[PDB]
């Protein structure tokens, strides 16, 4: 009945779309792909494309469409649903934040305890962690991390961090490879996204896994949470149903359908995840502005400068 351009998790989107169809009888058509592609696709089509809703995993793609004036303002009630401090708010009230993923440190419990981990993620780029900390320089979230240290600590800090990691850390090609390295005991810890561990634990059984998650909190750059959100196209021919879908997305019922299959932190307060996720506000994630193209260019130049690229 409505067409959703989906830049978010495939299994995620499907779970929430189906829950929507069960509660309203409204059919959902998903067009999954890279968030930057869908947006520019919507942008190169403007008020003529088939998209009724844009469901993305990156707020920057929503900001672009917003900046190009292609999004339809949403009622306060919808946007009110996930409102919280530190939570991204749409200046023109044309998109809403829905969930988030957190950067984290996975560690080997056979060898370490929480009391052995660093208070700040910046502290890992030191001799003390020579061959004991792993990272994934080719990762998008790793890029987001560098972008956050620059906004939160200045470029010098970001450069210090990258040279320290290049110098003492151990790179892995993929976030899963990094995680499997800690699980097998070939490194004490590694920097990755939270959901990788949660997904792995659910499939094997937490009693069978030797890795655990550490969260820095205290607004540290390593406590970075990246948000996802959604919006309705001003061009939609089914603006009524699309508006409903996003309200469903932000609401308890929709938030429960998402956290039933995806380890993302619900933004709606009245929801508990099926994964052992603490209420987001307890992560003490720092406040950071959305990521821009220039910021990813700066962080990239820094990756090359450090020696990783």
């Amino acid at each position: 009945d409505i067409t959703v351009y989906n830049g978010q998790h495939k299994e995620a989107a499907q779970a929430v779309a189906d829950a929507f169809t069960r509660a309203t009888g409204i059919k959902v058509k998903l067009n999954s792909a890279k968030g930057d592609q869908l947006a520019g696709q919507i942008k190169e089509e403007g008020s003529r494309s088939p998209a009724d809703v844009f469901y993305s995993e990156q707020i920057p793609a929503l900001a672009t469409l917003s900046a190009a004036n292609l999004l339809e303002p949403l009622p306060a009630s919808t946007i009110n649903e996930t409102r919280g401090k530190g939570v991204p708010v749409a200046a023109k009230k044309d998109w809403v934040a829905l969930s988030g993923r957190s950067r984290v440190v996975v560690y080997d419990t056979r060898k370490l305890s929480e009391k052995d981990l660093e208070k700040s993620v910046l502290n890992y780029a030191t001799p003390k962690w020579k061959n004991r900390i792993g990272y994934v320089p080719t990762s998008g979230a790793f890029l987001e991390q560098i972008v956050a240290i620059v906004k939160l600590k200045g470029e010098a800090a970001a450069l210090k961090w990258l040279k320290g990691l290049k110098e003492y850390g151990k790179p892995y090609a993929k976030n899963s490879v990094a995680l499997q390295a800690v699980e097998n005991g070939e490194i004490d810890a590694a920097l990755i996204n939270n959901y990788y561990w949660h997904a792995f634990a659910r499939e094997k059984g937490v009693q069978n896994v030797h890795t655990r998650l550490n969260f820095v909190r205290h607004r540290d750059p390593g406590a970075l949470v990246t948000y996802s959100g959604a919006a309705v196209l001003k061009s939609s021919q089914n603006k009524d149903e699309a508006k409903k879908f996003v309200a469903f997305l932000a609401g308890k019922e929709g938030q429960r359908a998402l956290t039933a299959v995806r380890a993302e932190y619900p933004l709606n307060p009245h929801v508990v995840s099926t994964f052992n996720l603490e209420p987001i506000a307890k992560l003490e994630a720092p406040q950071v502005s959305a990521t821009t193209v220039s910021e990813k260019e700066h962080a990239t130049r820094l990756l090359e400068q450090a020696g990783m690229k």
